[PDB]
């Protein structure tokens, strides 16, 4: 992160040990589950992409997602050179220059250009769009490494169904199908799957129920 | 029906052979089920008294079904002559006589008096009347031949709803009760004899459901 030192210049902070132990053992206790996700974001909060990049360096050892997410950084990367060409001519003293791909990510850049970009008026930030990209990654990998098909997760005979729903959701959470398939797959799917009592109190609700409607009419059937 | 020659006069042509075999096969095969009438709606399309008593022809070897059409015939032909006297005094040259009952159903009349009379601006359809009749008559005929009362039209315990639904309507409409008894029957005894799961339901969703409800919620079940 980036701390201010006592003479009011911005200063780049490292990433304390806990945090970064605290990262580690989300990547080597979780097995990739989607709450990674949410935790990679709190956990990385206001960080720089040197910081990225450290906190990257644990999922190394995962060979195949580590490959997703650097085949991931690199089309981002890519496509942010096509959309921002190097402008050829001169560049005002005041005014720093246009970092590339492979200085987003870290690759060739230094630690004060990134402090710089960072901190500016209006303020560019280049870690949060690393960031983003590493979340595209990573729900690439809680993706592929889902067990379980949402037509699979259905209701016990015994099964709460709040426990239901919350797996359901979890699982399309997981993942990650188009907006309107999502809202198919919660609009029918979730009746369909449900066990016979839930089922009929369900259907007798009608189409167009809400969410809290049918957990209240199912509490404890 | 009626053709028009070379010459732009109105002609009568017969019935084609395969139309009036069409006919001989709704007759001989369907047992007077109630979508004998509109086959024979439409099979008489446009026709003329002569061709309609020779579609009757067909009915002649069923004796009761025949019988029937022709009392609801000859009553339908007093009412006529009741309600349109024979003025006694001058007729116009340019204007025809007043077919009296016994000459709408072409029992004296001939040909082109028929051909004349529905020919004619304004036009006076007797084609259309006779065969109001004629469909009087069969309405009369499939309630006699109807196997079962609306009162004993249950579901079958695996029936799919809307089997149960069509076999209902179907029998509501071989018996052609009165429209206020038709609606407390389509309201009430519908849903009274649904199979227990449908019943259910169906009690569940309320009064007043459309039957679109009705099948959405009992879809599957």
């Amino acid at each position: 992160p980036i701390v201010q030192n006592l003479q009011g210049q911005m200063v780049h902070q490292a990433i304390s040990p806990r945090t970064l132990n605290a990262w580690v053992k989300v990547v080597e206790e979780k097995a990739f589950s989607p709450e990674v996700i949410p935790m990679f974001s709190a956990l990385s909060e206001g960080a720089t992409p040197q910081d990225l990049n450290t906190m990257l360096n644990t999922v190394a050892p995962h060979q195949a997602a580590m490959q997703m997410l650097k085949e991931t950084i690199n089309e981002e990367a890519a496509e942010w050179d096509r959309l921002h060409p190097v402008h050829a001519g001169p560049i005002a003293p005041g005014q720093m220059r246009e970092p590339r791909g492979s200085d987003i990510a870290g690759t060739t850049s230094t630690l004060q250009e990134q402090i710089g970009w960072m901190t500016h008026n209006p303020p560019i930030p280049v870690g949060e769009i690393y960031k983003r990209w590493i979340i595209l990654g990573l729900n690439k990998i809680v993706r592929m490494y889902s067990p379980t098909s949402i037509l699979d997760i259905r209701q016990g005979p015994k099964e709460p169904f709040r426990d239901y729903v919350d797996r359901f959701y979890k699982t399309l959470r997981a993942e990650q199908a188009s907006q309107e398939v999502k809202n198919w797959m919660t609009e029918t799917l979730l009746v369909q799957n449900a066990n016979p009592d839930c089922k009929t109190i369900l259907k007798a609700l009608g189409p167009g129920a809400t969410l809290e409607e049918m957990m209240t009419a199912c509490q404890g059937v």
